[PDB]
């Protein structure tokens, strides 16, 4: 896997950000995590949704460098969003959400599962610490 540079356009929700990538605006979905949404229809605003959304927004708006990392499989989902791991100054946004109890590891589809054990490791610690979703 390779990290590539990108520029923030807009944070949209806890699990989605719009980035300038290779000179094209693109919406990206964070790989491997299920994040409580402020969007969504079967609820609209979910519990911990505003908190997860603010977390992601702050992390990307305040970064000096954003990088995207695609996994080994499909790079876009059926809504046209990029499927990637997103880093803000070297720190993976997907893992940071999970470590804080603001996301769960999602149902995983091979072969987009390169960082699966790493996130599940962080999720086990957040539940042990009883943080946010786990409290």
């Amino acid at each position: 896997l390779h990290k590539e540079p990108a520029t923030l356009i807009k944070a949209i929700d806890g699990d989605t950000v719009k980035l300038m990538y290779k000179g094209q605006p693109m919406t990206f979905r964070l790989l491997l995590v299920d994040v409580p949404e402020t969007k969504h229809p079967k609820k609209g605003v979910e519990k911990y949704g505003p908190e997860a959304s603010a977390f992601t927004k702050k992390m990307v708006e305040n970064a000096k460098k954003i990088e995207v990392e695609f996994d080994k499989g499909q790079r876009t989902d059926k809504y046209g969003r990029g499927l990637a791991y997103i880093y803000a100054d070297g720190k993976m946004v997907n893992e940071a959400l999970v470590r804080q109890g603001l996301a769960k590891v999602a149902y995983v589809y091979k072969p987009n599962n390169t960082h699966e054990q790493h996130l599940r490791k962080s999720e086990a610690q957040a539940k042990k610490e009883k943080l946010n979703i786990w409290s």
